[PDB]
Order: C-alpha cells, then structure tokens, then sequence
C-alpha cells in the first residue's frame, strides 16, 4: 500500500530517543483502523517487525531504517520498532 | 550528511503532498524558512532535487542534492534553497520549530 496523494498528516509525533520513547511504540501493536504510519529516522537505526496479523509470532517483514529515510505502516498492520541506542525519530500519521 | 533537527523541536505545520502539477511555485525559485524554521522535505515517489544558496542574492548553487523516494533532507532556518521535481515526484514538507510559530509565517519567497 502507498499512501493516497489526497492524504494529508492529521497529526505528528515529537520526536522520539531511547530517552523518552512510549513504551506503547516499542511494544507489539497496529495502527489507527485508517491510518498510515511514517517513520522518519533523523539519527541512528530504527527496526522495524512487521507480522501477518495479531496471531503470528514470527515477523513476516523486517526493515531497517536509517538516518535520513522514512518507512510507512499501512492501516490495521501489527508491528513492533526496535531503537539503536543513538535513534532519534518522530512519526506522521495519515488519514482523512 | 543532512544536518540534524534538535530533537527538542516539534512540526508546526505539514504540507500536503505535491507533483508537478499542483506544487506551489515558491518552491520552484528562491525562498527559505522563517527564523526557528526548520524545513524537512520527505519524498514519496520519484525524485526531488535541492538547490541550496550561499546567501539571497547567491547566483550559483553552493550545494546539490538528489533526495529519492523514502528519503528526506532539511534546510536550516532563513538558508536560501530551491527545489526541482522529477515527472514522477510525490513529496510534501514539514516545518519544524523550537518556538511556537501559530500565525507567524513558515517561509519567504524573493
């Protein structure tokens, strides 16, 4: 899934650090019933486990993100995020 | 090497996404962020190139970058840039402060 070209960013996230990170982020989770998730990585490394669905146990996608790239979580998708400890992110959700 | 945005910042405002068919034409020429602005720029699909300036009155790129698609770039407050679009380009922007700046503007143009 892209994210439609008549989306827009409904609400951003401040930035994020091992520091002072929600634990609800790093924890097994999916997005709004409707919304893309952006992951931007201003500094360090951040993973991301992607899973077939709230059952499996196993990722079914892993995606390292670096400094300077952005990866999107389609609506509904369950994932967890793994920080090095330097990452520095923020997040942009998309809907409407 | 972007330079980093200070993680005590936070997005004042976001664009929607552009294209070569409906992107503000501030972009396309001379123009940089406001004081305290940083601007962040996140390609979707296709290929944004930057143009950064010395000054405002700089007629030959001092800096040149090809952002692709799931990557971004940011420029420092009031740095005189200029953008140009791929036919396939998707990206949008994001202002970051560490001030608020409701009201006040985000970029000048000229």
């Amino acid at each position: 899934l892209r994210i439609p070209k008549n989306w827009t960013i409904q609400r951003s996230t401040p930035f994020f650090t091992k520091d002072n990170v929600p634990e609800a982020l790093l924890t097994h989770h999916n997005t709004a019933v409707d919304v893309f998730g952006q992951i931007c990585v201003m500094e360090g490394v951040v993973t991301y486990y992607g899973f077939a669905n709230s059952e499996a146990t196993e990722p079914e996608i892993k995606v390292v993100i670096n400094a300077g790239q952005f990866a999107t979580s389609p609506p509904q998708y369950w994932h967890r995020i793994e920080l090095s400890d330097d990452a520095q992110f923020n997040i942009n959700f998309w809907s409407d």
